[PDB]
């Protein structure tokens, strides 16, 4: 029950720190003290990308799946950021369902 706060780009996200290292990604390697990670003085984690899917992303951590979104585009910045913070199972099902788009 020990939580975080994370600054994703501006975005402000609370979470729990089993959620950040639940899986093996580089959430898990920043809360593990693996890599350097930078902090303001309110005690937010500073995160220099943009939070938009930022929220999908702590879904798929915590509860293991998540509903992707429809259109190619939003697909593509979700997938891109699954990649950011090497979410393996999320990155997967983005794949799946662009291609899936392309069929036809
Ligand atoms: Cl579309």
């Amino acid at each position: 029950s020990k939580y975080v706060k994370l600054n994703v780009g501006g975005s402000l996200h609370y979470t729990t720190l089993r959620t950040l290292t639940g899986q093996d990604t580089m959430l898990k390697a920043m809360f593990s003290g693996r890599v350097e990670v930078l902090t303001d003085a309110g005690g937010w984690v500073l995160i220099d990308r943009s939070g938009r899917h930022f929220g999908t992303i702590l879904n798929y951590l915590r509860d293991g799946s998540v509903p992707l979104p429809e259109s190619t585009r939003e697909l593509g910045e979700l997938l891109g950021e699954a990649r950011y913070y090497l979410v393996q199972g999320l990155i997967e099902d983005c794949q799946l369902a662009l291609q899936q788009k392309r069929e036809t």
